[PDB]
Parts: C-alpha cells; sequence; structure tokens
C-alpha cells in the first residue's frame, strides 16, 4: 500500500525532501503524495506534497561498460529509484524534517482533499480536470465568481496548447457541477443561482465556435483511445460527474450578409444558417447610446483624439435625444450640400424637410460636413471646438476606413420592428450562452462589436447589480488589451477585471504569452492555466510562479494538458481534461454516419 | 532542559552556525534558541538566534537501495538532525565564535526576551501574536504610534493570506492591551491617551466589515480545534492577554439608499439595517471644503486638468463664502438659460432670483453652462480662464459619467439639521472604531469618500494637532496608491505616510503585492508583515527583507500564520493569531449552531 521510503542519502528539509521508491510501484512526475512522521512526544505531523523530479540510478555497477556483465546476472547491482517531493502542506504545520524510513504513500483519499487543500474549497469545489489517477482536480468556485477570487488567465502557444477548448470546458464544468448552486447557499442576494449564469463569447476565428448546438460525433472515438491506454475505469466526463453532452441554451449572432443597398436581412454564415440569428445596431442606437469611440482602438501610435470624439460623441447623443420620429435613422436638419459632393437620389428626405440618416457613410458624410465645410471649409465652430483640421481628419479617415467594413452592421434604414427583434442581447431571457460571430468581420469591425457588447454588458451590471453571474470567455486578449498601448476596449476589460468581481462579471481569457497583455489584467485573475509554453516566455517574469521544475516541462506540455494553478494550492498541478463534447467545426456534426 | 550541542562538522562562525538535536527533542524551523559558550579568560558570550534551516540525514549509509534494509537493522545507520541558527543577537558584543560541543536550548524565559530585543521595547512591548510554542511576541508600539517608528504593510495572496483579519486583530491587541496607557506615561503633554485612540477603516469587498459590534458564535468551535491540535495551555487570547471581545464603541456609516428624487434618507444596508447611520455630503460642503478634485482619481494617463480642477475648485470656493443662505445648497444668480436644454422644473429659485443648486447633477449643469454656453460658447473667462474647449468637455464629461453614481451622496436638497447630523465624522466623540461602507458606490466614488475623509482627518490633525492616534486601516493599497499613477487619493495616502508619525495619523496598510504600490508609501512602513507570498513576488526586491531561507516556506503557510518583520528583532519572525473574536459574516452574528 505504501510507495516508498524517505531517504537519508539527501537531505530531509520540511519543505522539500527525496524518497526511494518501492520496487512494483511507479511514481510519475506529477503524483501527489503523503507521508507521516512520528514526533519525539509521539504526535504525528503529516507531510502532502508534489514530486517535481524523479531518477533513477545504478549503485554499485562502477565502471559503465560493466552494464552487459551487469544486467545477465554476473554482477550484482540495484536499481535506485528515487523521486523528490515538493511539500505543498504540512498538516500540524511544524516545519520538523520527517526522518529518513518513513512511509510515503500516494495520497488517495482525505489525503489527496487535504493535498489539494480541498477543505479549504469546502462545496465551492468542483471539478477542473483530472489528475494523474483519474482523480478530478477540485477548482475553488470562490475565486472564479468574485467571492474571494477574481477571474480566470490561460496562456500557451496558439493551436498546441488547448485554452479556448479548456474555457468551454471549465464553462461545461460550472454549469454542469451544480458548484453555481452549492455556493449560492452562501448567501440569499450576495451571488445566486446556477440557472442565473450566462457566458458571452466571440467567434473570431472564422466558423469554430458555432455548432456548439450540435454534438461531437468524434468525441467518443478520440475518448475511446484515451481510456483505453490509461487505463481508466471510465469515460473522463463520469468520473468528473460531468455529462459528455453539449452546450445548452445557445443563442447565435451574426452580421447581416453585407448587404450592399439590400433590404434583405440574413446572417452571413456559409457553413451554418438553421438557428443563427442576425444581429445589428441602428444609427439611432449609434448615437444614443454613445457607440462613437468603440470605433476607435487603433493599438498603435496614432493621437489624442479623445477631445474630438468625445466632443462628437456628445454632440451626437443630444441630436439623437432630440429626435422625436420612431425611426432607426438620425434625422437632421442643419445639412444643406450645394456642393459637398454628395449626390441626391437617396437620402429620405423628411417631412419637416430634414434628412434622415440611414446609412453608415451618410452619418460619415454628415459628419465631414459639420467638421470640414459647413462654412466654406473651415466647418461648423460648434461641432469642430477649434479642434485642428488635421486631428479632424484623421479621425475622419478611420471612420471612413471601417465605414465599409461595419456599415451592414450599424444600418439607420431598417424598421423599428426589425430593429427590436435583431438587436444583440447577451442577457436574453432563456438563454445560457450567447456566440457573437465576428469571424467575418475586418479586425477594426471586430473590436468594435466586442467593444459596445462588453460595455453593454458592464453598463448593465452597473445598473442593476449583482446577482447573476456572466461569464466572458475572449481569446486573443493582447489585441484587446496590449500592454502599453491605451484604448477603450482595453478601457471596458480594464472595467471588467477591476471591478468585476463585484459587479458578477467574470473573464475567462486566453492569450498566447501574458507578457503581451496589459498588466492590470494578467494580475487581476485568480485562476492561472498554463498550455504547452514557449521556451523563451516560460522564464519571463510574467511565468515565475511555475517553479523551475515546471517550465522544462513546459516546454513540451501535450495537447489536452494543462497546469492550473489556484489560491488554495500553493503550487501549479497537472491536468488533463477531456474532449470537447460540443461539435468544434463542421464536419463533427454528422446526424448519420461517416 | 537542553537541546542540541554545537555541530564541528559544519563550521562554527559568530553569525551562523550549526547544531546537533539531541536525541528525544524536536526543533522547528523558526525555533528561537540560546547557546552559552565560554571565553579562554572564563567570561561568558551568550548567541541568541533563530533557526532557518533543518535536516534530518542518514549517516553511514552507502546507497540508497540499502534504505530498507537499514530500517530494519540489518544494516548499521544513525539518524542525525541538524539544525541551522541565524544569530540574532549577542548578550556582551564579542564576536568570538560558540565551541563545538556548547548547549544549545529553547529560548525561553528572559532568555526569549533577549532574542527578541524586548529590553529595547520596555514598557511600550505589547502582543502581536503567538509563537512557535504559546510565548506571545512583543512588538514595539514606538516604532507603529510616530515615536519611533511609523506605520503598517501587510502583503500577501488575497483570501489566503489573511491580512485583513490581522489588521483587525492588531487594533484590537493595540486597544485591549493597554499599551497606548504604557507608551502614553513618558510624558502626559508629549503624547496622551488610551481613549484618545481612534480608528478608521474602509469597508469595501463586501458587508464583510460589519458586524464587528457583534461577537462571533464561531470562533470557540474553530479556536477549540487549534488549541486541542497544538496541545496549547488556554485559548490563544488568553495567553496573549488580551480579551476575546468585539470592539467597544463602533459607529457605521452607509450611503443612502441610492434614493432617486425621494426626501428619504436610509442607508443602502441590504443585510444589517440596526445602528447604520446614513452619511451625506452637502453641496455647500463639497464647495467650502474644496472636494472637487476628489471626483477626479482615474490614476492612469489622465490629462493635465489640474488647472481647470484648480480653477473651478477655487470659484466654486469663493462662491461658497459668498453664501448667505443657512441652506445645504450653492444659490448662483448668473445662470440664465435661454436654450441651455435644462428643465423649467421646481429649482428652489431663490427670492432674490437666484438658482439653488440642489442635486449635483444642477451644479454639473451650472458648470457645463459657465464652462461651455455662457457667452454662446467661449464662456466667462473669470471661468474657463483661457482653456481649450476640449479640456473643457473633458472635465465636464468626466463629471457626468460619475454624476449618476456620486449623486446621493452630494445632496444639497438636505435641510440644515439632516445635514449636520448625517455629516461622516471618523472622529466623533465617544467613538473609537469608524466604518464606511462604501462597498455598494463604484469605482470612482469608492475613491471620492475614502478621498474627502482621509484629506478631513488629515486637515483636523494639521489644525489641531497630535495627542490623538488615529488609525486607518485600508485594503488594496495598489489601487488607491498605485506605483506610477498620480492621483489626489494617492497624494493623501502620501502625505499620511511622510508626514502622519508627527501628526498621529498611523496606516494600516494591505495589498497583494508590495511591488505594485508606491514605493514611498511601502518604504515609510517600520512594521512589514507578510502572509503566504506568491512564488513569483518572493524574489522581488520589495521583499529582500525575507531570507531567501524564507521564501520556499512562505510560498506555503497556512492561514493565520504570518511573518512579521519589526527594526528591533533583525529577523522575520513567524506568528499565529487567533480567529476574530469580532463576527466577520452575517451568520457569524446570529447563527445559534454547532
Ligand atoms: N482535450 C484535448 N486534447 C487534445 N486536443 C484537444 C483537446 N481539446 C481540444 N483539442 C483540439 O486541439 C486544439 C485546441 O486548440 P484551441 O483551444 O482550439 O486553440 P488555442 O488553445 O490555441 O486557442 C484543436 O485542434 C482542438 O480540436
Ligand atoms: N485567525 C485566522 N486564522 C485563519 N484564518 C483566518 C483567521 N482570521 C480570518 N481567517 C480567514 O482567512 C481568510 C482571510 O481573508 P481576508 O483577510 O478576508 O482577505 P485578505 O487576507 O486577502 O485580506 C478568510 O477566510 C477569513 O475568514
Ligand atoms: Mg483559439
Amino acid at each position: 500500500d505504501a510507495i516508498g521510503m524517505v531517504l537519508g542519502t539527501e537531505d530531509v528539509t520540511p519543505t522539500v525532501f527525496w524518497f526511494a521508491v518501492s520496487h512494483g510501484a511507479s511514481v510519475g512526475l506529477d503524483d501527489l503524495v503523503v507521508v507521516e512522521t512520528r514526533k519525539p512526544d509521539g504526535t504525528p505531523v503529516r507531510f502532502y506534497g508534489l514530486v517535481d523530479n524523479v531518477r533513477k540510478r545504478h549503485e554499485g555497477v562502477t565502471f559503465e561498460s560493466d552494464v552487459e556483465d551487469v544486467v545477465a546476472g554476473l554482477l550484482p547491482a540495484s536499481v535506485s529509484y528515487a523521486a523528490r517531493v515538493l511539500v505543498t502542506r504540512v498538516d500540524p504545520e511544524n516545519f520538523i524534517p520527517p526522518q529518513p524510513g518513513d512511509h510515503v504513500r500516494h495520497a488517495a483519499g482525505r489525503e489527496l482533499a487535504m493535498a489539494l487543500s480541498a477543505d479549504k474549497m469546502e462545496e465551492a469545489a468542483f471539478p477542473g480536470g483530472l489528475l494523474a489517477d483519474g482523480q478530478p482536480l477540485p477548482l475553488n468556485f470562490r475565486f472564479i465568481n468574485g467571492e474571494s477570487g477574481g477571474h480566470i488567465n490561460i496562456s500557451g502557444i496558439s493551436g498546441v496548447a488547448t485554452k479556448t477548448s479548456y474555457a468551454l470546458f471549465l464553462l461545461h464544468s460550472i454549469f454542469r457541477s451544480g458548484v453555481m448552486d452549492r455556493t449560492a447557499q452562501g448567501s440569499g442576494g450576495r451571488q445566486s443561482g446556477t440557472a442565473g449564469g450566462r457566458a458571452l463569447i466571440f467567434n473570431v476565428k472564422g466558423e469554430d465556435l458555432l455548432f456548439l448546438d450540435k454534438p461531437n460525433a468524434r468525441m467518443v472515438e478520440k475518448e475511446d483511445k484515451v481510456v483505453r491506454a490509461k487505463g481508466l475505469s471510465a469515460d473522463r466526463y463520469a468520473l468528473l460527474g460531468l455529462p459528455a453532452e453539449p452546450f445548452r441554451d445557445v443563442q447565435l449572432l451574426a452580421p447581416p450578409r453585407a448587404g450592399a443597398a439590400g433590404t434583405a436581412i440574413v446572417p452571413q454564415t456559409d457553413q451554418r444558417s438553421e438557428g443563427v440569428t442576425p444581429f445589428v445596431f441602428t444609427i439611432r442606437e449609434f448615437c444614443a447610446r454613445r457607440m462613437l469611440p468603440y470605433v476607435f482602438s487603433d493599438a498603435s501610435a496614432s493621437l489624442n483624439l479623445g477631445f474630438v470624439i468625445g466632443n462628437i460623441e456628445e454632440k451626437l447623443f443630444r441630436l439623437a435625444a432630440a429626435q422625436t420620429g420612431k425611426g432607426t435613422g438620425l434625422i437632421v436638419h442643419d445639412w444643406q450640400f450645394e456642393d459637398s459632393e454628395t449626390p441626391p437620389e437617396n437620402l429620405d428626405f423628411s417631412e419637416l424637410g430634414g434628412v434622415n440618416l440611414q446609412t453608415f457613410e451618410q452619418l460619415i458624410s454628415y459628419l465631414e460636413y459639420k467638421l470640414l465645410e459647413e462654412r466654406e471649409g473651415e466647418g461648423d465652430p460648434k461641432w469642430v471646438l477649434k479642434q485642428s483640421p488635421g486631428t479632424l481628419r484623421a479621425f475622419t479617415r478611420r471612420l471612413r476606413g471601417v465605414q465599409k467594413y461595419l456599415s451592414p452592421l450599424i444600418r439607420g434604414d431598417l424598421t423599428p420592428e426589425q430593429a427590436e427583434g435583431y438587436r444583440p442581447d447577451p442577457l436574453r431571457r432563456g438563454i445560457q450562452l450567447t456566440v457573437v460571430d465576428i469571424h467575418a468581420l475586418s479586425a477594426h469591425a471586430q473590436m468594435f462589436v466586442v467593444g459596445v457588447l462588453l460595455r453593454e454588458v458592464f453598463e448593465y451590471k452597473e445598473r442593476v447589480g449583482r446577482q447573476d453571474t456572466v461569464f466572458v470567455v475572449l481569446d486573443e486578449l493582447n489585441k484587446y488589451a496590449p500592454r502599453e498601448g491605451d484604448s477603450p476596449i482595453k478601457d471596458v476589460l480594464l472595467d471588467i477585471a477591476e471591478r468585476g468581481r463585484s459587479l458578477g462579471i467574470i473573464l475567462i481569457g486566453a492569450q498566447q504569452t501574458a507578457s503581451e497583455v496589459e498588466r492590470r489584467i494578467v494580475s487581476n485573475a485568480a485562476i492561472r492555466v498554463v498550455g504547452r509554453l514557449d521556451l523563451a516566455e516560460a522564464e519571463r517574469p510574467e511565468y515565475r510562479f511555475l517553479p523551475q521544475s515546471f517550465r522544462g516541462r513546459a516546454g513540451i506540455l501535450q495537447p489536452g494538458t494543462m497546469l492550473v494553478s489556484q489560491p488554495d494550492v500553493p503550487n501549479p498541478v497537472l491536468v488533463n481534461y477531456p474532449f470537447p463534447a460540443w461539435a468544434t467545426r463542421r464536419d463533427e456534426v454528422d446526424d448519420l454516419g461517416g
């Protein structure tokens, strides 16, 4: 039943020590063990620890070429199988040394709970993945939902480290474990419900986050091989107390077909058209809800246009509040264009002689007249508050650059019912997971939609309060929150990281290297997960929470294998987690066989 | 009675040396020891120290595979139990080595006092926590009240390290140990009183810092377990000479129900309604006491609005000094609004044709008029003061963005008596502890309240003087005093750190990592305390006061275990402190269970 004995040839310190592996037992690199030592007065002191180094030496072989004789039986040789243990816990916390010869044994039952501080987690423990020998690793939800700890940060080489798919596994674990229930017993209103929970996620890389609403045909065939190979009792999900089933209550939203002058509205998706709902903003919303700054996120040097943008934002806001009509466009009455080079065919003209702006192009043209033509090119003084003409043209030119890409999204030609039906609500009643398909959008349109949608949820939580947890799963954090660049979308993320704990917005974010992301986003994550990391980044300052033992291991980490670090447990523990039950590509949705 | 003997196999130097543990004795890692050696001429020299390394070896084992046989007795081997002693003090200051074979014994009586420099502390020593075996740790109050020492800085993993709970323990020890008396009698005029010691603390994270008035139902069940396990003589509080009771005279202040257009005033309290008093500021107080800059504390790039803020601050200051009325609002006579988009409703129009500003939004609207509409936009040059319109709308817009969150706190509609009663006074007569509930406020409203309150106490001490000690207990020191940002709330924290010693304001600050806080705040902390530190941060330059021997140990410190480092004693000492006698959550007050 024991696994080894504490070695005496090496120093035995309370923090770290070596032990010799017993015959007939194997010790893997990441095994969790427990050793119990006796004090002089006879009181026990238990040491819970994790293996970080493992080796084998040949005892007494002398010259190396003796092996041929040695293994033939001619020369006597003993094999020395040794393991180093990094102590994570001392239950009576006497920092005394164990005695050499104390029995080392695998932490398997309550001993494992003590080894992973599961007593500190209490009911808030939920499946975080599988350990070496099929024992689920317990994550403390109180360090994920804001109660005691913030959000999560996942890192690793894209394509190899499985961060996005792991984040979806964490979502499945959180929704399917009842951990939101158990930890909603904490109080009646501080945080409450497992039904209340919601998740918002964006489909940046094209068509990969759709088919969460269809089961993965391939899961059992790939997962059978793992259960066959590692000799597990069952499929991993059942080991977790998790079901091997896809996401439920899923809302799929996509931009409207990039329709050029077409009133017909259909989503852009080629590979999936069923169950996909188009989402659009309206010109009047755009001005009423102050969406203008979220067009501006350059992730480069640029200038300080904050004055210009702030002024026109307020001008549009008061304009939209002045609108009395039910339409989705913005009616402006002060647009006269003798020779502002726009054509007169298509402008819908109001009953009161006003011009009704129906497309994003018109909204930008009207911004051009007020800023650069209102009075023979010097512009409307009330719109350009003495701002430089160059500064104006930059602003205008960046709006022009993205309007070809953003125009289908922001529509003033729609009628009021179409606008209320197509309006993007990541918090719609009865929906648990909302996927926003921004894959066909441009690098600018993408962060526009991400910007206002995150802001809309956050504004909603400020206004309403914090008894519903909303999960935002965001890949490529560096572009959204760059280390030195300053931007409005970054600002909303700064708001979710720093204030979202007590507001109820949890970020499960991922990036290839945390060193390219804003320090304040990475710093505010209680849970840090590491996939296969780059050999150069492992020694960076952002990954010191990995002991040196772990970087070399972290360079060859296999897909499906992650190192999670959570505040309760002072060491990274390695975990594997099942394949997605949810389809992650089109052919995994095969209703009828292959 | 002895514990070991100085070893002769390792070097014996006066600063560091090893000794062999006697059989039947246990030597923990942080134990305090004394060894006495004899000079050639017969004079004794005492060495007091602290263990920093401890190990066990197998002496006389050739191969590690022999280990199993060794335990049976088949082969011969002896266990070597050795400890390294980091010398902290020599009674006679002679830097001569102790001879191998000198006797090592636990510092237990007067010897313990000599190891912890308690003779330097004199009457100013007070309990700072419990040592390895039940003896209280002396803390030098003179290094906390400003006489020879200053303030306190606590570092550690939030949620695991118990820094907030420890800080309240320090208040409890300071108030209930009569140390304020003992060290007040050196000269009564110089520094006077245990009744004159007060505390101000802020309740940000949850409803966690209310119910400090109420006893903790759960602490006997939790503290019984520790006394049972560690074989201590009594409950830890009795060991310290401290009582297990809550704070004596407490005042709980809360924001006013976020009342929308409601004259009724009630605290925002949802779980604790009894004993909570609402606090409010008045528009007139806002202008008279110069509360304007403290709205602006973004702690980022921001802008140079200091000129704008300084101008409008002085303008509102002279405006308030000109006010003759008894009302709480500000009456301005130069506000005309022919098309300012303002409303025709009750402005409590004055008898003299002036407008009486009663809400924060009105004050911002009047500011918008003077700065952006006065002379059809260019404004009153006694207000805009040649400042650009972009900067002007920026100052305006940031006031607008924050107005919704700060409006319920700043009321000019209140009557003079409601104002004098609801005014927040951390120094109220007959109060020892003041708790400010800002958990319901936004990130901006919180920074505001903390700013003007800390400034109010600081101004009062400048004006009055220093025979009352006021303790400010502040968690999350990284957001309030960032390392690189610059804000007014950081400036009052800087004034407290650099001047608070001789003014009587002592800061008990806590943050996850000292490396994220302003250097000047952390540098002026005479007492540094460390709970479980991040593996990454222990090697940072801000934690060099931890010797390398401690780092690995500090990575795994258990909740309730802290390393205090004080100027008198040259090394960090590990301590344990009781569970809170005061309730720290709702169900702790009245659980009636077990
Ligand atoms: N548990 C797993 N084991 C192995 N491969 C997995 C596992 N889960 C997902 N994958 C696959 O490995 C890749 C996962 O990477 P993904 O998370 O999509 O990208 P990244 O993590 O770089 O954002 C995809 O090929 C995915 O289908
Ligand atoms: N004396 C104590 N010993 C052990 N745990 C304690 C003690 N006092 C409080 N705790 C618990 O430890 C945690 C302390 O976290 P807290 O102090 O609130 O946050 P932080 O330490 O980051 O400021 C909470 O679970 C608290 O109930
Ligand atoms: Mg991805």
